[PDB]
């Protein structure tokens, strides 16, 4: 993930031009090899035309270039790129939204699984660790970075997400399918046990716990579904073939022909196709957006930081359900206890935001006539 | 389903070019027959023009080719293809999301339907089998592969999803409509019976069971609705007619005319329309995306693996509610019990991900002046 | 509703060409009258130009045709058609999704409203009949076919959806607005009465009943809202005017001028504008998609089969809550009771689906080095 | 709101041409002044060119017209209009969906707030009046028509939505922000009181009431948010500037130049730009769609009938919770009590809908061979 | 936020032209510097061509201008701008919808946390202050204005959102990640304590409180996610590069060449490219829409008024849970108690809205024949 939100907080004169100077996760980094290859092919053709071909061969080459320039149709490429990249970007954001987060479960556990003793600590920590273990299993299934961090269930166990007895049961389960749901079933059974023991004080609390567990498990399954059901290969190949056909048409028909021959629209020999290179940059980077976002769980600069998410989720859930359980500050009157209204102060840099009228609605400036306001 | 997620984990220099070498679920496999037919018609016209037609007939043919080349308008067909294919692909993903999954129900059943004895096992297994049976009935109603696997209710019974007594009741039900909902009503009645017997310990647990059952049944009904309400036939015919009109215009107007006649834009005779074939590949494959995805329950390479889903769902649900019921490892202290913080180790291949700054928010680099930070 | 899902189960060489041979719900059926009118106007103009006009009048007509051919712009009409038709299609699918279905309510009623006696039967049947009656009232308010089937509340009463005493109360209610919600209020009161009498055994069951009732009533209200708030008339008129302007431009500028005059792009007299007719078919059918889908409750071939839905819903709900109440087969061990795993058999036509690798995730082929897998 | 759903129930030969004859909420009504102004400017320029300019001035004017006709690019304005109008239309429908409706609340209140006496009547009526009062306050904040109907809280009180003591408390509340949420807080407190008194018989019923109250209040707040956060002014100005630039380009470059000068594409002088006027109608009406829908709470013909909605909601909720409370017809056997199946009769106008095959699924015509149907 | 909803309440003849006269949040304010720079570059090139270049240099410059004018393709930039800006606008509205609002929580707290004494006041105020504190922490993490108002946790404490003891606990929490969730966990613990003490009278009320807390915390986390996961930098750079390439092509190829040279389409020398400047305004403002909306938490005129939202939320929640707790007006009969129907009066300005027919449905004008209405 390359974050530049602070750089674009305000619409400034520099604007996106300063973003054009960025390298990590950038179009230059994604596309310089392809640009070099395209330029190499173009320059090889140009050198052959200028120095190798005979006169008749050059005439035939000019005819071919003129013919091929007619098929540099950019409009269908723009259509298909726009639709395909929009679909890829929407799927990418949906995939991010499908990442399982333990915050709701940790709030529910801290509020419903009780006991300051070691047994209550064990219950809360084990439930949160089950959620984290399901997340780790699905993430090592779907993400290359997470798999590299946890290449084996031995690595998962030695990392602390799974214990040895839990690993024994996990391996003894007879299933040829991915077992990311097993810690969720463990969570359900443990919540039932805690309710039976009275650690969970009410059936409504148990129901809330199971509902949040099902939300978390559904997000894990959503990640699995996104990993399994790829964007249609036929669609991807169609867009790639369209872009490559346009690039071939440009590679042939954008050659600079001899101005002495007096061809229409061929009277300047720049020896470098600046605008063709810019168009290649535009379209190839437009496809590179989809190339980077199609699997957001790889190791691209703009891919999701799944290992950081794992670390943060586990640490935060453990803190919330162990260190912060029943650890409230004593109830005390707030600063605005005696004040009928309430408003925090403003700094010198933000006091200008005051004196802006408080929006009440858009209809409070009509100022009707007195005769009109009387009811029938 | 053709999965290439691993191949596109990272945006590499090879990129989608390597995907262009794939055959299963590919544009080549979907389109080579149509490409051959188009090339055959084009070459038949070319051979007739070159060898059969007289001089006057060739002059008339050249006039016709010039006239027909004017109507090879690619922009409108690009418009209609983009919109129609976007609709089809969104509907395809929605159809995948409407597939009934037993994971939520199996978690709820394992957590709420109690008893280690044979009666509790029977209750849990029968509830999960009812869910699986509803899924099987709707899938054999909507999917050709599932129907071929279960051509008869006799096949469904012999597969174990239905018992003989359940089949007797199912057949004795008097309805002229599809009976995929019958196992869901059975599930509801059985859950009520289990709550009455005390196997389900609370009304909240019963309510959660019925809510998850209704979600599952709603997904089954959504599959039925997608099977029934097709994409509008008028829309499909409109896009097909537009594409075929463009292809006819190209078939006539992309013929190579005699360069001796000196027609404008007709001075090169390649004898093979490379760019016309590439445009045909692009547009025909763009339509083939919708052709393959319009019914994702057929037997195309990119269609959903519904039989695999049935097997996985039944096996996993049976495991979760029978083998793993009340089968937790003994509660034990985790690896980070004494550690105030927590972080799993990193491998050599992933330790580079560390030292990346931990994102706290985009506003924590502003560095205001001292005078500005003072409250009013 | 015209269903062709089976015809497009697989992407085949025939593909959508076979769909082009369909008549019911087809572009030909929707558009042959308009095509005939367009061809008649074009042929009248052509005949006048060929046989009636003098030489000077023909010269002026040729100038007018050349002028008008410049305004046959395809991109703007394609744009507006694409956006408007996409909006109409999305709204049409949303309208289908807003159809009230009694399946969730019938499952809840079968699981929560108890009693094998006549009073329990009356309670369940009356609740489901109230849901069906609300559906019938809203459907006769919004659908021409349903209104033709139930032109009067007397027709509704003799149909069995409403009783005579219920009709007395319904008409004695003093409201100038549509009363489709009245059976939902009756449902709420009857559920409260059943809970008070102990037929509903728990407050959670009553809450679930009321939640599903509110979902059903919300769907009925959504149907009313879609019926009331039409697609903006200004938008519809804009798209119609754009299409008609393009068609007028074509009607004038696509006339075949005398080749003897030697006009640019006018040297062939086909006497039949094949490509203009194809473009008219394309655009007029594209608009006919929206014309058919704008009100999906009419009597078009692709409109929703609301009367069939009413019949199916009532029959299925009555079966579920009366015939199938507490009518379960005796709990018996399933076929895979002793089997640790489970997999239903495959037929000869589907056994090829086996031997396909079971997808575990996309990261399980990385095969890291031994040195890279060691934790820090 | 201009409703034409009945006119477009079926896709007929007349189709949208009949809609072209409508005046209320029409493009003609929205656009005739702008069309007149455009025609006046064009005619003033044409008259000056024909009768005022000298020969050299006419030559310069012809050069200017030819130059300006090059910039009448309709493609970009089509893009920007399509995207902007699609955004506006989607936002408009979302705004309609955000209108607070009391149907769910009235069903819950009639089912959960009990007592046939004056106190129970007071409880139910006061809860529904609180919901209606919140709706009225937000609607008079966001809608010009509702503000004109209720210009003052005195008008709101005298209309019956608020009492005098409630107004005393409402004005005694010290808040500089809009107080539409105050009746919702009153609703919450009153529901708590009713549960405490036993009028609400269960905590689950109280929870359902509070959930529906929160849904209603969320809809009110969403209306406030839509009123506050307008469509970006920069976006609106961009689309307006693009349309006006295109119209200026047309106003200059669509002038009819003297045919005697023999300019290319200038040889016919129609004295009236029919196609330019049609293009102006198309594009200006396309923008007028967004102009009308951007604030759907004004007084346009296609704006929402908010006062009608207020009247209907109040009347219907009052009926539902007061007149219809515990007023059910005696439970009686329905028409299909003894019938195993059920189907309402069909009229002569709809009996043709029968004999259509009952859809069972798309896979029930495969007709496999006997050999293929045997399990492995 | 710049609100102009009242200005566009109705579609008037002035319409968006009056909006074109606005300055705050306007395209002029966002774009005048870039317009000046573009005009300066164009005028520098024009002055060099007119006064500095020799004759041969001017001939080469004219050839270069003619060459570069061919690459001023507006269609690709139109596509990419439309798609990218649509994505940005949708994401911007989603970000606004992700703003945490305390209204649902305050209603639930006022209805469920009981006690008129100081302890009940403390409970309600502390719960709402915890919600407000979570909102403040996430907003100072994601919004530049909120960070400038609260540059330090010392500022947060001195503003009254956090107490000193709560600050001690907050800082003693050992976490390297953002702690916006800590007040939510405090809320959960305090709600559990209140239920244990009997201040919360039922487990259902506690569950509702925890559900609304989870919704609020989810919105806070969604704000964090939007702040972290920026719009892809590759996509932003692609659109910027495309726009800049088009602007460079225009800067070169829109130069006014000497009319004496008699170049095609170069015969008028206006010395000011009015239409090129209008196109620059159009496209640059279209991108400036995304530039302003990409981070809606900066300090642009159209950015969200987050400090105002903080003030309003805290003040309103404090009022609702402290001043308005158990402070209802005495239950009294409403104005329409004796009236079977109900309708509030209309003013003179709105009485015209009456006499509009009350919409009952679109099917109530069919008027079938007597023979057709008879049941079969
Ligand atoms: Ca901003
Ligand atoms: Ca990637
Ligand atoms: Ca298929
Ligand atoms: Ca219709
Ligand atoms: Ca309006
Ligand atoms: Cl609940």
């Amino acid at each position: 993930t390359v974050t530049y939100t602070a750089r674009v907080a305000n619409a400034r004169f520099g604007g996106f031009s300063q973003l054009l100077l960025l390298w990590r996760g950038s179009i230059y980094k994604l596309l310089w090899r392809e640009l070099l290859c395209f330029l190499g092919f173009y320059m090889a053709l140009s050198a052959a035309y200028r120095f190798v071909l005979t006169e008749g061969q050059k005439r035939y080459f000019e005819k071919l270039v003129i013919y091929c320039d007619q098929y540099a149709s950019l409009i269908p490429v723009s259509f298909v790129l726009g639709f395909y990249v929009t679909l890829v970007v929407n799927r990418w954001w949906s995939q991010y939204l499908c990442m399982p987060l333990p915050d709701a479960l940790m709030c529910v556990v801290a509020g419903t699984v009780h006991g300051r003793d070691d047994r209550g600590r064990l219950y809360r920590r084990t439930l949160m660790r089950y959620a984290g273990l399901s997340a780790v299993l699905i993430l090592r299934s779907v993400s290359t970075a997470v798999f590299k961090r946890f290449p084996t269930i031995d690595h998962v166990v030695e990392a602390g997400f799974m214990t040895r007895e839990e690993r024994k049961k996990f391996e003894n389960l007879n299933s040829s399918y991915n077992k990311y749901w097993v810690p969720c079933v463990w969570f359900s059974n443990l919540a039932a046990q805690a309710r039976r023991e009275g650690r969970i004080r009410d059936n409504s609390a148990l129901k809330l716990l199971l509902e949040e567990l099902n939300v978390f498990r559904g997000k894990c399954g959503m990640l699995f579904h996104y990993d399994w059901i790829s964007v249609p290969l036929v669609y991807t190949q169609v867009v790639t073939i369209a872009l490559y056909s346009y690039f071939l048409a440009c590679l042939i028909g954008r050659q600079f022909l001899d101005p002495a021959q007096g061809y229409k629209d061929h009277d300047l020999d720049l020896c470098v196709p600046i605008f063709t290179l810019l168009q290649f940059f535009f379209y190839a980077g437009w496809l590179k957006v989809a190339e980077q976002l199609i699997n957001p769980f790889g190791e691209d600069d703009d891919d999701f930081e799944t290992n950081f998410l794992i670390d943060r989720n586990f640490q935060v859930s453990m803190l919330a359900v162990d260190e912060m359980y029943d650890d409230l500050a004593v109830l005390e009157k707030d600063l605005y206890w005696d004040a009928a209204e309430a408003r925090a102060p403003y700094t010198a840099a933000t006091v200008f935001q005051l004196r802006q009228p408080s929006f009440q609605g858009s209809t409070f400036d009509i100022t009707l006539a007195k005769e009109d306001m009387q009811f029938q």
